[PDB]
């Protein structure tokens, strides 16, 4: 096999941002923004080919392509070579970390880059992300399954390949999966010794403007929940720490921050509502609590199925994140349309 | 169906510029210069799922693909998602401008970006673009189909947004066309009430270096003739007219011109010859008559068909641009090869 | 007929350099650093058609499209548009220059760009490029078959144009090749009067940073040897000459280099052990012997054939760049994968 696959995908998005801080006009309140807007509109190749007793040669190239002619590159979406056969998936290149995979169980709407945080639940996606690295899926046996990967420190840090003068930024990839008569659990998490933050609790590269320098950075996240005769639903608990690591008065204190999810939706012929609620608690930041990193939010929205292939979209959410005077409100509604290929 | 098009497209263009101001070397001409250049060479994937009842989805994704390496980007030109049925067709994406497709009927040729002015009527054209936007086409009905199409205040301005702080650039496109045996007439044109300009009269992004802020930014375009049975005859108006917007001595006065162009071909067998000619009229700049913008061109060529599919390519260009001693005058030639799959 | 094709291929390298200059560690060695690595990824979509009577059109667009996510652009790999038929072949476009087409009788290994000149023959390769440009191949006649390819002066220097100011970058490629019962022998050749160098001798642009213009810029490269019945040998020779063209104390002086290379390999069923040697003699560099460019390397491996289509691949190198102080070494090895579709 060869084949070309993708999804065009793209809307109208809605959204007014409520920021005493940037905004003057009646409240903080901004105007109201209305775009047309991609919404991650993406084209692959791939194939496969029989080696001979139970093993296959596997490869992707996918991409970024937007509608809106935005994107340029080559292999920017998950791209890989790797082989398969009764041991399982071995797979190199740019790859999906399992905690970006154990994502499809947590956001299940789309919207468009702008929208992201208050269309999506964004804010506990933060901690995936691609890597060039390596990764072994298992096979499924009696309902288990799992992953493991790793990015390697000169993957990570490029620049200080020849020259260990930089602590390591490697890092390792790992999940868990059950699944039984619609039920499903899944553990997936992450560990670096040492990492790059920046102040959204992003991972950034290392030496990128801003970057905050972090230690012994663990993420954690459990779903469990219920996927069967049309119906459901979805939980997910989220914890993220690290060590402070940037040289001055602070290294050593610890960052935290605890995030939870959940959503529900139901079939109704050609008709999927869906619901989803997401909480960020107050972080440690530095050991000390920072009530700027909590959140709360809260998306409503439908599918209509013409095909298989073809969904209407809509959605509307509202955000809020921080509290007291740095507070800042998203709210936003979209319609649009997905087609996969 | 999921389709894989396009068309490589290529040739030799040899040219020379006649200019006292940027040249000396006798009588303001330059040397002559003989160039491979990619024509417009590019790729596109697109397809169409029936979703029951008459109505299809549709998308597409093209992106500029030149044989000399040069560009980069996926959807860069026309791409959409859309539907299609008895209604007519809708479409958002980065789409052709209803002029744009007009352009069809006004500039049968084939070159390099360098050679576009005098190779080809690009000065007519300059009107012409894609737009992230949504548009309407009707069915035909009795001869008659036409076109609306919209470009939203927050995608002609991003930043602007939040903060409508900036007067909109929102813009309306419009047409209209007519056929019968033949004979063919179309209207098309495009309101914006504010937009900006470069010095060459194009639209250029707001906040553009050197841009002109300007204000009831109209275009009209009629184009009128007859395609069948050999014979190819086209003739064309067009009027631009647009106030200064330019905070300044001279904000609210008018810039206007008018530019014609016509066409005529006729297929011999497998050989088509074709004249153009295409004169702009001295533009009014801030209410005062500035014969810069003045021009006279003609071109002269031949297209060789192979197949219906492969053109062996040959044309010949004057073009002179102004007036007196500011005066620019351009020649050029080409042979090339077209390939459309 | 239009096809997509490319080839997938990457693996894990593992490198050291020895360099008293740049790392004080130990005897001037780095640290040995490990890398996931792609190794070239392409795909590319081509085509021909039949157009009567032996011609057809042919087309290619070849793309980089390296898994890492780290291309983009269309069109930068050998593409182009040409015409085939009892004549030979014409083509125009981005195109392998014919001492680029002879390499593949000089390097058969794959590695990343890191790792060119330690598991490859990256040195010897140093005058392969692909240019915008005219290519004649003949057909193969008893045995024999050539090219010529040209390079315009306007292709090779744009700004210059219509000043022809700066002396010509015009270049002339030629080849002729000769095989019977596995036996082949090959010359491959460049002249460019003028031209421009980087300090590693490789050609660059004009006006680029820190180039060297040159005079009688020509490379010399004869390959013969014996390919069948699962043997593989290949000796080769190369000779690079030109003048110093810098304006300055040292303008007309000459700069000279040989290059020898060789390689074996044998295939048992469907294992293929293959072994390396090359060295570069002292440069002359302003007419005065130069060893900073003396090179000396080894390079030994093989490759696994799971299929027609997929290779498991392994190398060593070790190379010797200099002399005494300024002397660089560096060591590699690698595994990796490629999948041909
Ligand atoms: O997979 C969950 C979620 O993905 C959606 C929305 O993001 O579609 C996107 O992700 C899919 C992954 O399965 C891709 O196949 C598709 O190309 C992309 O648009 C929805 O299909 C689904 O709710
Ligand atoms: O369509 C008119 C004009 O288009 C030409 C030359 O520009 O071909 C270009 O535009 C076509 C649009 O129909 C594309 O299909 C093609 O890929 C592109 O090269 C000629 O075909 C024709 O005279
Ligand atoms: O062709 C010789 C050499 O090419 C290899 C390794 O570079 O494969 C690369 O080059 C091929 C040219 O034939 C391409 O087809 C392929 O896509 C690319 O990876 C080996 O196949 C061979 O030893
Ligand atoms: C949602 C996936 C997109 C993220 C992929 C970008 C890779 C970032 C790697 C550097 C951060 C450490
Ligand atoms: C000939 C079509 C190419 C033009 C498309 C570029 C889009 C420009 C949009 C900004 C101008 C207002
Ligand atoms: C190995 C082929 C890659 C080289 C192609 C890049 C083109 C360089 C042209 C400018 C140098 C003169």
């Amino acid at each position: 096999q060869v084949t070309l696959y993708g999804t065009i995908k793209a809307g109208v998005e809605v959204s007014r941002v409520k920021d005493a801080g940037t905004y003057k006009a009646q409240g903080g309140k901004s105007k109201t923004a209305t775009q047309i807007a991609d919404f991650g509109s993406k084209i692959g190749f791939k194939g496969q080919e029989d080696l001979g007793n139970g093993m296959k040669a596997i490869w992707q190239l996918e991409q970024k392509a937007s509608i809106a002619g935005t994107n340029s590159g080559w292999g920017n979406r998950q791209s890989f070579i790797g082989l398969k056969g009764g041991f399982g998936t071995v797979r190199a290149g740019n790859l999906n970390t399992v905690l970006k995979d154990s994502g499809d169980n947590v956001n299940a709407w789309e919207s468009g880059s702008n929208t992201e945080d208050v269309l999506g639940l964004g804010t506990i996606g933060r901690v995936e992300s691609r890597e060039i690295s390596v990764r072994y899926d298992s096979p499924v046996f009696a309902g288990f399954s799992g992953s493991v990967q790793y990015v390697p420190r000169d993957n990570a840090n490029d620049v200080d390949k020849y020259k260990h003068t930089k602590s390591s930024r490697e890092s390792y990839h790992a999940g868990l999966k059950y699944e039984n008569a619609g039920f499903f659990g899944q553990y997936a998490g992450s560990f670096a010794k040492y990492a790059d933050l920046n102040t959204d609790a992003e991972r950034v590269a290392v030496n990128t403007a801003n970057a905050h320098p972090v230690k012994d950075y663990q993420v954690h996240r459990v779903v469990a929940g219920y996927d069967a005769n049309d119906l459901y639903v979805s939980v997910a608990g989220q914890y993220e720490a690290a060590k402070n690591n940037e040289v001055g008065s602070i290294k050593g204190k610890k960052h935290e921050q605890t995030q939870v999810a959940a959503t529900a939706a139901y079939r109704f012929g050609n008709v999927t509502p869906r619901v989803s609620y997401a909480h960020g608690f107050k972080a440690k930041v530095n050991g000390v609590k920072d009530a700027n990193y909590q959140y709360d939010q809260v998306i409503v929205g439908a599918d209509y199925d013409f095909s298989k292939r073809t969904s209407a979209l809509v959605s509307a959410g509202w955000l809020k994140q921080g509290k007291g005077a740095g507070k800042v409100e998203q709210t936003a509604s979209m319609v649009g349309l997905r087609h996969k290929f």
